[PDB]
């Protein structure tokens, strides 16, 4: 359960995801495909792409990451009564996906490392602290309905 307190260090980064939402999308997926690259093989539309610079050309690539975002923010801005939002994300991504929950952990931290990168001054450790218990909530979340579908493994 996050406090009041990490929830607004939460959303005070968020808020300044959320004035350049595509650009952020763009870090975070390459961050993931290139740490992790499994995880660009989940994706049949991204799979063609080989190096750094046809991932940061790639229109698709940069799409795809305003809808990450923009479902992420909307869970975020949830505080935890994320129930609605959450449903169908696990759903799909168990089901249809296939993404195993490690890999959610995976982006988890490209998204922490893309957020130091951009707002240091808005990231430092309580809020670096604070955005990882947020995440770790999603986590859990997901892998309970993962859990529940037969797929926590
Ligand atoms: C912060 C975590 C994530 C969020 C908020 C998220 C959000 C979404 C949304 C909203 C969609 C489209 C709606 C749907 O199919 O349910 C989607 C599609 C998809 N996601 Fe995720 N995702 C996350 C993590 C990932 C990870 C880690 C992977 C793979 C490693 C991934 C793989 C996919 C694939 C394969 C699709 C279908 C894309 C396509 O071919 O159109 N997701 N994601």
């Amino acid at each position: 359960v996050l406090s009041e307190g990490e929830w607004q260090l939460v959303l005070h980064v968020w808020a300044k995801v959320e004035a350049d939402v595509a650009g952020h999308g763009q870090d975070i997926l390459i961050r993931l495909f290139k740490s992790h690259p499994e995880t660009l093989e989940k994706f049949d539309r991204f799979k063609h792409l080989k190096t750094e610079a046809e991932m940061k050309a790639s229109e698709d690539l940069k799409k795809h990451g305003v809808t990450v975002l923009t479902a992420l923010g909307a869970i975020l801005k949830k505080k935890g009564h994320h129930e609605a939002e959450l449903k169908p994300l696990a759903q799909s991504h168990a089901t249809k996906h296939k993404i195993p929950i490690k890999y959610l952990e995976f982006i988890s931290e490209a998204i922490i490392h893309v957020l130091h990168s951009r707002h240091p001054g808005d990231f430092g450790a309580d809020a670096q602290g604070a955005m990882n218990k947020a995440l770790e909530l999603f986590r859990k979340d997901i892998a309970a309905k993962y859990k529940e579908l037969g797929y926590q493994g």
